[PDB]
C-alpha cells in the first residue's frame, strides 16, 4: 500500500541541492579551512571546500529521494 | 495454517529498497559524514556513504520479505 | 513546502563577502605571516594573505546562499 | 539582518594602520635583523624592515575592515 | 473547541526572543568557550557563540508559538 | 505577561562587562600564556589576551542582557 | 545590584603587578631561557624576560581589575 | 588581603643572586663552551659565560622578587 | 516566627572559615596535585591550591550564614 | 561552639611538614625525574624536586591547620 | 600524635642513598648514554652520569627522610 | 629492614665490568667507527672505542653496585 | 549453499578496475605530488602515480572477486 | 552425540576462502592503502595487500571448519 | 549494476586538462620558481614549469576518468 | 557541468603579465644582483634579469589561464 | 589457626619460576620487541627482554610464596 | 602439583627457534631494512639483520621453555 | 605438536629469492640511484644495486624459511 513516512518530503526541500542547510555546511567549511590554514601553513584544507560541494552533489545525486 | 503476522507487509512498502525511511537514513549519513569531516580534516566519513547503500541493498536483497 | 531553516540568512549577513568575521580573518593571516617571517625569514606566508582571500571569493561566489 | 560580530571593531584601533601593535612589530623585526647581522655579517635581514610595513600597509589596504 | 493548553504564553514572554533565560544562555556560552580557550588554545569554541544565537533564532523562527 | 524570570539581572551586575568574573578571566588567560610561553617559546599565547577581551566585549556587546 | 564575586579582590593582592606569583613567574623564566641558551648557544631566549614583563605589565594594565 | 603564595620565598635564597643554583649554571656553562671549542675550534662559546652571567644579573635585578 | 532550622549554626563553627573540614580539603589538594605533577610533568595542578582558597573564602563570604 | 571535626589532627601529624607521607612524595619525585632523564635526555625534570618542597612548604605554611 | 605512615621507613633502606634502585639507576644510565654515543658521536650523554648521582645526592640530602 | 629490590644483583653479572653486554658494546663500536670512516675518511670515530671502555670503567668504578 | 553477502557485487562495478573510485584516487594523487614538488623540488612524488595504478591493477587482478 | 551447531556451514560458504565477504576485506584494503600513501608518501601500506591476503589463506587453512 | 559514485564527473570539468585549477598550479609553480631563483641564482626551477605540464598531461592522459 | 573553482580569475588579474606582483620580482631581482654584483664582482646576476622576464612571458603565454 | 586459602599452592607451581606461564611472558616479549625494532628502527625494546626476567626473578625471590 | 598451564607446549613448537613465525620475522626485516636504505642511503638498517637473530637466539636461548 | 602458522609458505613463494617483490625491489633502486646520479653528480648510488642483491641473497640465505 503507502508507506506512512510517505508524502511530506518538504524533507527534501528541507535538505534538498538547494536548500539552506547544505549552504551552510560549505560555508562553515570555507571558514574553519581559511583558519586552519593561518595555525598550519598547510596546504591541506583547501579541499572538501570543492570535494564536500561535488561529494554532496553525488550523495544528493546518488539518493535524491 | 496462515501465519497470522501474514498480509499486510505496507512493512515492505513502508521499508522497502525504495521507501522514505530508507533514502532518510544515507541522507543524514551523507550529511554528518560531510559535518565530521570539517572537524576531523580525516578521509574516514564518505564510506557507509555508499557502502551502507550497498549494505543496505544486500540486506535488502537478503530478507526482502 | 518551505524548508524550514530557510529564512534568516542573516547568516549571509553574519558571514557575506563583506562581513565582520571575514575581515577579521585575513587581518589575523597578515599578522602572523608578517610575525612568522621574523621567525622564519624564508619567502613563505605572503600567500593565502592574497590566496585565501581569493580563496575566501570563489567559494563565496561558490555557494553565496 | 544585522551581523553580530558586527559593531565594536575597536578592533581595527586594536590592529590598525595606526596601533601600538603593529608599530610593535617592526620594531623587533628591526632588532632582530640588526641583531643577526652581527652573527651573520651578510646582507639579508634589512628587508621587511621596509618590506614588511609595506606588506602590512598592502593587506591593511587589503582587508581594511 | 478550544485547545485547553492555550491561553497563557508567557510562556512566550517567558522563553521569548527576547527573555532573561535565552540572554542567560549565551552569557554562560561566552564565558564556557572563553574558558575552554585558555585551557585548549585552541580556536573552537567561538561558534554557537554567534551560532547558537542565529540557531536560537531560527527555531525561535520556526516555532514562535 | 511577565517572563518570570525576570527582574533579577544582578546576573548583569554579576558577569557584567564590568564584573569580577571577568576580570578573573583574563587574569589567568595573562598568567598561563606567560606560563606557557616559558615551556613553549613558541609566538602563541599572547592573542586572546587582547582577542577574548574584545570576544568577551562583542558578546557581552551582543547580548548585554 | 552587587555582584555576589566582588569584594575579596585579594585576589588583585595575589596576582597583582606587585605579587609573588608574578615575581615567579619571570625569574624561572630567567632560568630557563639562561638554561636554553647553554644547550642552543642561538640567541632566542632573551626576550620575554623583558616581553613578558611588559606583556605583564599590559595585560595588568589592560585588566587590573 | 595578603596574597597567599606570599611569605616563604627562602625561593629567593634558593634561586637568589647567591644560590647553589645559579653558580651550578655557570660552572657548566664554563664547561661546556670550554668542551665545544675543542671540538669546534671555533670562536664562540665563550660569552654567556660572562654574558649569561650579567644577563643573569638583570633579570635577576629586573625581578629580584 | 523562628524558623525552625535556626539556632545551632555550630554548624558554622563546624565548616567555618576557620574550621577542620575547610583546613583539610586544601590539605589533600595540595597533596593530590603535587602527586598529579609527577605523573603528568605539567604545569596544572597548582591552582585551586591557591585557587580554591580564595573560592572557599568567597563563598564563605558570599554565604557566611 | 565545637566544630566537631575539630579534636584529633594527628592529621597534622599525618601530613605535617615533617611527616612520612611528605617525605615519600620528593622521594618518588627525586626517582621518576631521575628515571624520566634517562629516556628523556633533556633537562626538564629537576623541578618539583625542590619546587614541590618549597611549593609543599607554601601551602603547608598557607593552610597549616 | 603519632602519624600512622610512621614507622616502617625500610622505605628508606629500599630508597636509600644506599640502595639496590638507586644503584640501578645510574647504571642503566651509564648504559644508555654509552649506547647513544655510538648512535650520535654527540658529546651529550655523559652528564647524569655524574650529574644524576649528585642530583640523587642533593634530593637525597634533602629530604632523606 | 631489607630493602626487597636486594638480594639477585646477578644484576652485577648481567651488567658487570666483566659481563657479555659490556663486551658486546665496545665490538659494535669499534665496528661502525671503523664503518663509518670508509664513509668519512675523517679522524674521528676512534675514540670512545678506548673512551666509552675508560667510560664504562668510571660509571662502573662510580656505581659498581 | 549459498553464501547471503553473495550476489550484488555491483560492488565490482562499484570498485572495478574500470570504475569512478579508482580513477578518483591517482587523479588527486597526480596533484598532491604535482602539489608537493613545488613545495619539496625533489624528486619523489612521481611513483605511485605510476606505481599506485599498476599496485591497483595487481590487487585488482589478484582479487577481482 | 550430535553438536546441535552442527550442520548448515553454509558459514563456510558466507566466509569461505572463495567468498563475497573475503574478496571485500582486501578491496577496501587496497583502497586505503592507496588512499594513505597519497597522504603519507611512505612505503607503509602495500603488505597486508599481500600479507592479509596469505594471513587470511593461513588461517583459512588453519580453521577451514 | 550501476557504481554509485559514477555520474557526476563535473569533476573531470572540476579538475579536467581544461580547468581553472589546473592552470592555477603551473602559475604559482611559475612564480615561486622565478621567485626562487632570486634567492638561489642557481639553474634549478625552471623544470616542472615545463614538466609538470606534461607530468599533468601525462596522469591526465593516464587516468582522464 | 561548470568546474566550481571557474569564474573569478581576477586570480589572473592579480597573477597577470601585467600585474603588481609580477612587476615587483623583476624589481628585487633587479636589486639583489647589482647588491650581489658589489660583493662578487663576478658577471652572473645580470640574467633572469632579462631571462626570468621571458621566463615569466613564456610560463605566463604557456597558461594564461 | 589454619588461613584457609592455604595448602593447595600449585599456585606456585602454576606460577612459579619455573612454571609455563612464565616463559610465555618473555616469549612473546622477545617477539614484539623484536617485531617493534623493525618498525622503530631504534634501540629500544631489548631490555625487559634480560629486565623483566631479572625483574621476574627478583619479585619472585621478594615473594616466592 | 602439576601447574595447569602446563603440557602442550606445541607453543614451543609454535615459537620454537624452528618455527615459521620466526622465519617470518627476519624476513620482512630483511625487506624493510633493503627499502629502507633505497630511501635513506644511509648504512644504517642491516644489523637486527643479523642482530635480531642473534637477539633471537640468546632470548630463545635464555628461556627456551 | 604443529606450529599453526606452519603449512602455506607460499610466502616463501611470495618473498622468494625467485620472486616477484624480489625483482621488484632493485628494480626502483637502480631507477633512483640512477636518477639521484644525475642530480649529484657524485658516485655514491651504485652500490646496493649489487650489495643489497647479495644482501638480499644473504638474509634470504640466512633465513630462507
Amino acid at each position: 500500500q503507502d508507506l506512512m513516512a510517505s508524502g511530506n518530503t518538504t524533507v527534501k526541500a528541507t535538505f534538498g541541492k538547494d536548500s539552506s542547510v547544505v549552504k551552510w555546511v560549505v560555508l562553515a567549511e570555507v571558514l574553519v579551512g581559511a583558519v586552519m590554514y593561518m595555525m598550519t601553513k598547510n596546504v591541506k584544507f583547501l579541499a572538501g571546500f570543492a570535494i564536500i560541494s561535488v561529494f554532496i552533489a553525488v550523495g544528493m545525486a546518488v539518493v535524491g529521494l
